[PDB]
């Protein structure tokens, strides 16, 4: 699936200045704990692709950052 990376501890999204092709969001997205396949900065936050069901995406059911 696609979505914003969420910090399992804060329930907050991962911020990112440089928009579009973002090497920083793509790394964090591919992380083994993430399992994603492709990430870029969108709306000033890290967006992801190819995430397995098991991995959570913003928001968090019991953890708010809003």
């Amino acid at each position: 699936k696609e979505g914003y990376l969420v910090n399992k501890s804060t329930g907050c999204k991962y911020g990112c200045l440089k928009l579009g092709e973002n090497e920083g969001c793509d790394k964090e997205c591919k992380a083994k704990n993430q399992g994603g396949s492709y990430g870029y900065c969108y709306a000033f936050a890290c967006w992801c692709e190819g995430l397995p069901e098991s991995t959570p995406t913003y928001p968090l059911p019991n953890k708010s950052c809003s």
